């Protein structure tokens, strides 16, 4: 009875991936209450129209090897009164703002989080500042470096910061050992973008929190990356920490729909905030961890569309 | 000898500027250098393609008394391989960065900031805790409320950081307040909009513009002064100098390219506070104006505007 448009693939490295999420969304949401309209974007952006199932598939998604040509579509030809939009689409132009822009232009409902706090949580320089701000989660240590900063101070706020190896990423990744691997690193990075994030190496239990919800925001026990454990094995303190931050995180940059919060947990049982993730996987632990606290994965994406829903009622309003 | 696409309307409360602004523009452009195709965006969102000029117009842009339903369009059919979109769009789905992911989306080089530096320049929560961290930028004084913070720790954090009168607006239902019941009534319907509200000290200073051009190269303008218009603006070089740095510093942090306004507040004092980074700024008005007095003329900073636009593009798809 309701009209799901299924967006996935896109232009980001994180799209073959994006086509198994997909692929799991679609064999996992229930029918009875979807018609599910799916549309590939390819490598290049261009708008493919592939399969419609009233029915639960059993039938593989497009790929860039597979693309049909005269399946393109006009990418604004995705629009259809009342469907919902589910982008499942990770990394740039799935996670950074730019496919919920597009459909808010559109004029069409969508899974996840709105324009503002998908390019935030996309940058993790605003993310950090935002929340070391606003909050008192804490982030695992880096520098930020905007061109023009004169570098030698810089390189040595890295090594005041920061322990060897850090990892260099332009904002939209090199490992360095030593001064000139950080040199090196960040000169290309700067080819890049001028702004740079230099961050500090963490080898620590990984532990990931999924959120739900729009005003009233949800969180999952926590799980562990390494195989994983659902849920994760930890003292209680840590896991209300965990969740509170995760609650917190979202709520300050105004995410709505879901995310997926990674943390580290260190030897020494301190947790450092590492990543919101506003797309998170379908393949993987953002639906396991609610299928833990009694919500099935098809109930899981009929809430996604009713917070949808309410989110474009209220932008609309 | 270029395709200039120019989107003009919107659905925001600031779209009726927006038709002046493109009407602007496409008088002052050089048709030598463009050919520019005109599309309205109705206020409830639809595109409407209207006219498509190879010279300059005398000739009025479309409004939301004059639509022609039979020249709606789909959307993405504004696309045209190596044009250039100049989205004359101001406030919401002008500057919120929804229009720039719409044309990331659609591959096309446009005008003006990236999706992050627009949607954060437009969040004043999210642009001061920037600027705080990141520079020595002074912010008008303010206090951020989400809810869920106990509400009358905030009341009097409010009070405490600021002299009323306050205005309290959703930060996605602006309203002053000139004591703790005005305030307790305007959040108490901010909130009905949005989660996340901004309540802003009211500021009685002058009121001094910066224009600020280029993608990595920055450029500013002088100072220019709003009450009529003096630009320059009659201040001391200390002054000028740092706003001027302030401004550049600002269009930095965020990562803006293209074209950027910062609104300062100069105080009896000699103080400077940023007011707001206006990324779209206004075209009927101080932007091109600012130029101006620098010696560059309107048309050549559309000829800029544009060259930044399709260098940010490639910069993008590579």
């Amino acid at each position: 009875k309701e009209t799901l448009v299924l967006l996935y693939g896109g232009r980001s490295a994180e799209r073959d991936v994006s086509v198994l999420s997909a692929e799991s969304v679609m064999r996992a949401i229930n029918y009875d209450n979807f018609l599910v309209k799916t549309y590939f974007i390819t490598q290049a952006g261009d708008f493919i129209k592939t399969q419609e199932f009233d029915s639960q598939p059993s039938d593989k998604l497009m790929t860039n090897d597979t693309i049909i040509a005269s399946q393109k579509i006009k990418p604004s030809d995705i629009y259809e009164e009342e469907a919902v939009v589910f982008p499942v689409l990770h990394g740039p132009m799935g996670e950074d703002g730019s496919i919920q822009g597009f459909l808010e232009v559109l004029k069409m409902p969508y899974v996840g989080t709105n324009i503002l706090s998908s390019s935030v949580a996309m940058d993790k320089i605003t993310t950090n500042q935002v929340l070391e701000s606003a909050t008192t989660i804490p982030q695992v240590a880096y520098v930020a470096l905007i061109e023009g900063e004169p570098l030698e101070s810089k390189l040595a706020e890295v090594e005041e910061k920061l322990i060897y190896p850090v990892f260099v990423k332009p904002a939209n990744i090199s490992k360095a050992e030593n001064r000139t691997d950080l040199k090196q690193a960040i000169a290309l990075a700067l080819k890049y973008d001028s702004r740079v994030l230099i961050e500090q190496g963490v080898d620590a239990r990984e532990i990931e929190v999924g959120i739900l919800g729009n005003t009233d925001v949800k969180t999952t026990l926590p799980g562990e990356i390494v195989t994983m454990a659902i849920p994760a094995e930890i003292d209680p303190v840590i896991v209300e920490k965990m969740r509170d931050y995760a609650a917190t995180a979202f709520r300050t940059l105004g995410c709505c729909g879901l995310s997926r919060c990674d943390f580290f947990l260190t030897e020494d049982g301190k947790v450092y905030l590492n990543e919101l993730n506003t797309m998170p996987g379908f393949t993987s632990m953002y639906p396991l961890l609610w299928e833990n606290m009694g919500l099935s994965y098809s109930v899981l994406i009929e809430e996604l569309v009713s917070l949808a829903k309410e989110m474009f009622d209220k932008r609309e309003s």
